[PDB]
């Protein structure tokens, strides 16, 4: 046994926040660095396809869409599991 | 005046992170999250515009092109910037 005094109420973000700021600074600095050459990948395709307008119209139209704001926050978790993943990994 | 005893050889991630690293735990985890959210939505409007294929094309049409390397690392060096200049607003 143990004592039981935090499965209801949970945040994914707080943890993943956790796991940052508590792994290894040589892992949590890797991780991060690979996020941001993703996030810069990312941009510069939608701008050489000149999806940008395209891009910006989408994520204007997530605000009244419903079933897309639940899809990117499930898209989150995925992105955060995988982050965990690879501080795990290394 | 001062003692000059590192204007040459500088590392513009490496900044990023101590900026990530020493800043408000409050202020860093915005960020982090703002960042995030927005790979989430990146990622999700490639999918949704199924141009998922042509992504990992271009992001596979890198490591032979460069202009386009040197111009992602660009990209990686204004979100940096961005970054530290929210973390500098809030």
């Amino acid at each position: 046994m143990r004592d039981y005094s935090e499965i209801f109420e949970g945040n994914p973000l707080d943890k993943w926040n956790d796991i940052i700021f508590h792994a290894s600074k040589k892992l949590s600095k890797k991780e991060l660095e690979r996020l941001l050459e993703l996030l810069a990948l990312l941009e510069t395709f939608i701008e050489k396809e000149d999806l940008e307008e395209k891009f910006e119209s989408f994520a204007k139209a997530l605000r009244i869409d419903e079933e897309l704001q639940q899809k990117i926050e499930s898209r989150k978790t995925d992105i955060v599991i995988q982050s965990m993943a690879n501080i795990l990994s290394g």
